[PDB]
This record gives structure tokens, C-alpha cells and sequence, in this order.
């Protein structure tokens, strides 16, 4: 049976860009086969730059967007090169049976694998690394990532009426927990094993130290803003492997939002904000009908703006006095 | 074409109560006009006296809830009098470009504004000031409101049914956080400025000192404690521009809710309990069976009793003993 | 009226079994009898043996799961021998008037009362203690359970097609805030009220030392693991009174979920993970697809492995290689 399948190999891009695909499925199923290469590397992660070492698929924090449709069979090569010092594996959400993958995927330095799953359910998931013993820090280390199954025909709204994109972003949301000293100030570590009993530590106490969008803060602003034009029908695909959050665009909406991610449902409509729960991927639909700068923060807005939990939309275009104007600019009385 | 539309100014009132308005619109779109005075003042927020320099929207935490129908355009006029010591603004997550209209509202003490949009989306939404570089120590420091949109002919149901309210009222909970000396007293301070170092500090716990209703603990009990009789309607408008809140009225329940509050979308019903992301506003529909007092409280009872989140109702009429009786009053075994 | 139905008696039993129950009501409505004792007991939640002033219903945390069906009437016996040293009530969020009853079941040691209410809204619903002036103490001494109350022609899907079950378990998941001593170490207690003082101080910091399902950490775990088929239709009743949770099956999914646990409504489907807010319950529904062991977890992953927030499943029969499949198991480069 899936002998007789059609194969295709798809290379993955770096956040929050995402692998060229269809919308709607122009064939029927097939076996979608990725390669990702296990990295752990130091990572700085502010503007005093503070240095971690982050356990990494492919890379990045997030982990790229992996896309497939409904009833496509997915074929992923993990691989652990010698360079790393811990076991790994992948537990995909989207997966049934053996955690998701993560009791047929363990490696260690030196080894890979190759895991095949059926993508049986539609929506954004999410999909993280969960190895027995250690799985909060693997997880908290930034191992972590989405999968989108897309229905073969596509997106629909409440009505069942299509719902397509035209330009789509991935935006991991991570939260950190880097130890510190009596005085306040983060500690530095020479490998990832050295900081073990302290991360256990810092942990414990449920506050993160940072809570950033593509693995840093202001990674997603100044010339890494994500972009735009007015009229453009937007797709934000959002994750979070640990912990809740509340996206929420600042002088937009989430016209269709499904906020836990799953599209056999219909979407939440009009939505100011929506709520992720920790170990869940969702998607929001807007179409921009302003230019400008727009601020996509979770709102909570001390993580936002404390913590790092936000990114800037550069959007382009004619401004709409209609739906918008100041009547009076700021004066003295 | 707006030089023609009819205009109506509207007087805000002090939550929780809310402004006369028609739940049916009557008359075709026009131009609400409204009016708010920032004012920064001391505000003391728990029975042991502790005082606090809140930022407020016509003097009040919550700041007045604001009510218009779908596609109606709102006018504001904001001000800043010259005895205020900060430079304010305002967010309306109701509007669309501009950050809300943040970006065209930024008034320094002595100046006034005028701001107009469009109310293109029904339901209830957070309004909040958003300065560039301190918006979250202006949002908790009480600076936030709601607005309701609403549907031009009123509220349904799941099944596109009228629901008409009797009584209305805005419940704003506030999460604030009290800078402490090292033995775990609050700091007092004589000038907003003096606290904002230390205010930053106390954010960045996460963990607010108080969390109240109507600006303060205790501030909707005894002879503030909201009213009905048994057989009215009431909407209970609720918002967070923070935190998250979990509400649920002890002895009773939420016949409708709408919990990310957007009215596009059909209820919620006979929920116990529901959740509000921080930077929403919700609301919930329910009709009371039974006389007594009811204790309205934010789920997460050490954050109501403990912290303040929790307000009281009363509503008289007679005891039903179908729904409920003590068949044996509490006596010595 | 009520002195014409008929009655039936139930025994309860402890979580996370349920007692015997018809998911269609083959009778009409009646008065069906449960009998509840109140029991101040210690109870040992960690590996290290840490103890605690458990307060409980019918000695077990959580208290047990009951169930009846819509419009029937619950006839509740509520015991607090003279063995105990506090004052208890109970407070049903599924009955309506007198704070679900908290109001009229007040009993001091040696004191019995019984308490009938309709049960007019179906829904899985928390129940829990509610004394005036220790509300959350109790509460986060394990004193709350759940109550089920099904349709009178059982569950349905989205569809309104019918969802039969094969297999129940109720899952009480509960934070605990054990005060600790300057280095960090737990304090132990002779009495519940010895404890008082220290347990509001540790409450206010609102981070728990520990989340359990079932009591302990691991309650749910090697011998004690739930226990499934491929094939079977479990429903898995989750129940948080005062803190939120999001709920995961590692290896699996929710097909048919109620969130905020109100049958009234539609099921979310596919569900990966969903959020259960503090202070309410909610069920979901799934039919085993493989074999295997599966860790069933509060998502937060620092909370389910670090905190205790974790149980298993163990499922038996035959692996389907279709839904998954190693293509090639770990090895060397
Ligand atoms: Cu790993
Ligand atoms: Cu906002
Ligand atoms: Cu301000
Ligand atoms: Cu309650
Ligand atoms: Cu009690
Ligand atoms: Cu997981």
C-alpha cells in the first residue's frame, strides 16, 4: 500500500517564514518526508546579552512549521550528530501511539532514526522533544516546534465557505528559565549538563525569566518585523509547548481564530484576544484593512513588554480615514 | 457623507453601573460622543489603608464602560489636565490601525485630543492607555476600561432568539502590584515617578499583592453590593486588560456566556465557570431563580478571598424549595 | 410531589472509579441518596515522604465522582463526626441558590444535615467546601470533588448523534502549598489549625509545591495506572477547583472534548490539549487506537513532571503499523 504512494521531500525554512506548499491538496495522499538535524549551541537571548544553551531541532527556537495534509503519511529522519551531548527525541501531537513518536525516536549522540506517522487529524500542533526524566528541560531549553495537517480541501470558515491565505507566519512562543545569584544576575554555564541541577531549581519556581517570540527578544522587530500590505489575507500560526498565552494584534483582530488549534471546528469569530494552553498550536485569519506598525504581544503585558513576549507587523498601503481619523491632533488646551 | 450622520453626546457613569442606552438600536448609525478626563490620584485599596498613585479614565478603576451599536462611529475627547504628571494615551481594542488609536492619542498634561473609529466589530472589548516604553506599569496601574458594541438588534441566543437584559453591569477586575520592603510591608510613595523604578521590580514577580473589583477589596460588598430580584435578567459585563480571571457566581451560573466576549459568535451555555484571557473583556447572561446573596469571585479562590477578587449580589424575591431545600438542618448526631 | 417519586440509594466509590450509573435514564426522574463523611486526616504526597492536614470527603482527595441525570434530585447526607476538629459545609456549583448550598450545610463536629437540590443543568460540576472566612484553606486542602449530572438520553456528539462509553475514570488534579522553612524544607504539623497561620502565608505567594492527581505524586502511576483497550471508548472526567489545568493524552488525542465540561453544548474535536479553568470540571472522550503505555498530564510540563501533574495509561492489544511505524530504529550514523 503505502509502497505504491507517491514521495515527495520537502526542505524546511527557518522561522517565522514556512516551506513552500498547496492550500488545497492538488494530489492525494502521499508520504511527505523531512530531515532534521538535532543541535544544541549557546544562544543569546537579550539585549544585555544573556547566553544560554539551547537544545535546538534544526537549529532554531522555535523548530521550523512542518506541513502536510490530512491522511498524508509523515516520514522524518531525525538525526543526533556525535557534536551533542544528550539524548534526544520527537513526540509529535499530531501523532497516535508510542508518545507521539517519542518511544521509537530516542538517540543518542552519534545516532538517528526515521519515524513514519499518519497525519489522521486536522489542525496546527505541537511537537517537542520528551525524553523520560527530563522532558521540562528539554522542552524549556527551546526543543520545541509546530506541525500544520491541512484539511485536502483547505481552509473554511463558520459557514463552510473557503478561507485562503495569502501569506503565513510561524511564531514560537518561548518561555525561559535562566538561574540566577543571590544578587539577581543570570549565571553562565560551559555545557548544557553543568546547568542541570540549577534548571531544576529555577524551574521549580513557575516564573520565567524571559518569554520571547523566535527565540529573542525583539527578534521579531526593527528589520525582522513580520510583513504586510492592506488587503492581504494573513494566516499566524502561534505555539506554545509549555506554558498559556494570549496573542493579541494591537489595532487588528483575529477575524477567524482557532484558538486551540484544531480545524474540524468551526473558528471563533472577531476575536480581540484568544487563549493558547500550554502545549497547544493555534491559528489566527486576518485580513489588514490599515497600514502602519501593529504590535502582536501576548497580552499579558508585563510578559509583553517586560519579558520579551513581543513583535511588530510592518504593514503597507493607503490609510482608511473612513474606519480611523483623528479629528483633533493632540493640542494644548 | 459623516458631516450628515446624526450626532448624540453621551454623559458616562461610575462602574459598575452603565450609561442609558437602547439594546435594540432605533435609529440608523450616528456619531456617539463621548468625554474622559485622565487623572492620576491616590487611591487606598485595602482595609489596612495601603495607598497607591493610579492612573484612571474619568476617575475611576475600572475606567466607564462605553456603549454603542455595530457601525455606529465613536468620538472621544480625551484630556489631560496640567495637574496630571504623565504623558497618557488610549487603546481601544475595538478599533482597527493605529495601535487602537494609541498612536494618535498621545496627550501630555494640558492636552486634549479628539479621536474617531469606527465600531466595525459587536461585543465587548478592553480599552487601555499604551505609552510607548511603560504601557504595562499604566495598564496595572488601573489605566483600562471596556466598550460594548452592540449587534444592531440586540443580543440572541444560540438559536438567533432575543435575549433581552433587565439590568447591566461592569465588573472591572484589576491586577495591581504594590512595590514591599524586605520584611513585606508596601512602600508608600509622594509622586507617581518616585515608584516607577520600583514598580518595574514588583511586575516582574509576577505575582500581583492585590487583585480587586471596582478599584479596591471589598469595593462591591455590604452597601455597594450589586442588586437584582429573582425572575431579572442580568448581563454581567467582566474585563482583565492583564490577567487572566476565571469568574463564576457561587449559587448560581451563566445561562450565556460569551467568555472572549464577541457576539458574532453563539453563547456558551449553563457554564459554572468560564474563562477570560487577559486583554479581553467577556460577558455572561443569567437570570436569577433564587433570593440571597451570591458571591461573584474570580475561580482561583486564594486570588478572591485572599487578594480581593470578589464582590457580592443580593437580590431579594421568594425562596424556591423545588430547586433547593435543607431536608434536615444541620443538628447533633 | 417529590414524596411520590421514587427513590434510589447509591454507594460511592473511590477515585478514580466511578460508581455504578445508566448512561440513558431507563426510569423517570427520582431522588437519589448519597452519603457523604467528613474526614480530617494526614496524608503523605511525595516520595520524601512530605505530610500533610488533608481535609476530605468520605476520606479521599479528591472527594468521589457522583452521578445522576437531569431534572432527578440530589439528596446529600452530609456527616462530620466529632472526631474533626473544624466546621465544613458543601457548596455544589451544580445546584442553584444558598452559595450551592454552602448556606444550609454548615456543620460543626458532631453534626450531620442532609441537603436536596434539582438538578436542572447537565454537566460534570465542581463541588467543594466553602466555610465563611477559610474558603481557599480547605479548598487547597483537598476538600472538593465533582459531580455528574448526563442528559437524560446520554452524551451526543456534535453531530447530536449518540456517545456511549465504555470505560469512566475521574481525575481530581490538586495544587498544594505546603509551607516551607528558610532552606526551603517542608514544616510538619500536629494539628490542621497548628497549620493555619503558615498555610495562608504560603497561599498568597499563589505557587504550589505541589499538583497531584489523586492525592499524591504518582498516585496514578505503576500499579495504580489507568487501564484501557484498542477499541474501548474511555471518558475521562478532570476536575481543577481552584486552579486551571490543561489536560494532554501523550500518544493521543480528545476526540470529542467539553472544555469547561456542559453537555448543552457541542464537543471541540480532535483536541490535543485544552484548558480547564480553576473551579470547574470538564470530560473527554476517546477511542484507544494503539496499545501501549500513555502519559496522561497538566501540559505545563514543569507542573506534570516536576510538581507530581502526571498519571499513565496502560493499553492493551495489537499495534497498528499504518497509524505509526518505525522505518528504521535508532542506530549509528
Ligand atoms: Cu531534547
Ligand atoms: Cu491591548
Ligand atoms: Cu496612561
Ligand atoms: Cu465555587
Ligand atoms: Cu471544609
Ligand atoms: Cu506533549
Amino acid at each position: 500500500d503505502i509502497s505504491t504512494l507517491p514521495r515527495v521531500k520537502v526542505d524546511l525554512v527557518k522561522p517565522p517564514f514556512v516551506h513552500a506548499h498547496d492550500q488545497v491538496a492538488k494530489t492525494g495522499p502521499r508520504v511527505v518526508e523531512f530531515t532534521m538535524t538535532i543541535e544544541e549551541k549557546k544562544l543569546v537571548i537579550d539585549r544585555e546579552g544573556t547566553e544560554i544553551h539551547a537544545m535546538t531541532f534544526n537549529g532554531s527556537v522555535p523548530g521550523p512549521l512542518m506541513v502536510v495534509h490530512e491522511n498524508d503519511y509523515v516520514e522524518l529522519r531525525l538525526i543526533n550528530p556525535d557534536t551533542n551531548t544528550l539524548l534526544h527525541n520527537i513526540d509529535f501531537h499530531a501523532a497516535t501511539g508510542a508518545l507521539g513518536g517519542g518511544a521509537l525516536t530516542q538517540v543518542n549522540p552519534g545516532e538517528e532514526t526515521t519515524l513514519r506517522f499518519k497525519a489522521t487529524k486536522p489542525g496546527v500542533f505541537v511537537y517537542h522533544c520528551a525524553p523520560e526524566g527530563m522532558v521540562p528541560w528539554h522542552v524549556t531549553s527551546g526543543m520545541n516546534g509546530a506541525i500544520m495537517v491541512l484539511p485536502r480541501d483547505g481552509l473554511k470558515d463558520e459557514k463552510g465557505q473557503p478561507l485562503t491565505y495569502d501569506k503565513i507566519y510561524y511564531v514560537g512562543e518561548q518561555d525561559f528559565y535562566v538561574p540566577k545569584d543571590e544578587a539577581g544576575n543570570y549565571k553562565k554555564y560551559e555545557t548544557p549538563g553543568e546547568a542541570y541541577e540549577d534548571a531544576v531549581k529555577a524551574m521549580r519556581t513557575l516564573t520565567p525569566t524571559h518569554i520571547v517570540f523566535n527565540g529573542a527578544v525583539g527578534a521579531l522587530t526593527g528589520d525582522h518585523a513580520l510583513t504586510a500590505a492592506v488587503g492581504e489575507r494573513v494566516l499566524v500560526v502561534h505555539s506554545q509547548a509549555n506554558r498559556d498565552t494570549r496573542p493579541h494584534l494591537e489595532g487588528g483582530h483575529g477575524d477567524y481564530v482557532w484558538a486551540t488549534g484544531k480545524f474540524r471546528n468551526p473558528p471563533d469569530l472577531d476575536q480581540e484576544t484568544w487563549l493558547i494552553p500550554g502545549g497547544t498550536a493555534g491559528a489566527a485569519f486576518y485580513t489588514f484593512r490599515q497600514p502602519g506598525v501593529y504590535a502582536y504581544v501576548n497580552h499579558n503585558l508585563i510578559e509583553a513588554f517586560e519579558l520579551g513576549a513581543a513583535g511588530h507587523f510592518k504593514v503597507t498601503g493607503e490609510w482608511n480615514d473612513d474606519l480611523m481619523t483623528s479629528v483633533v491632533k493632540p493640542a494644548s488646551m
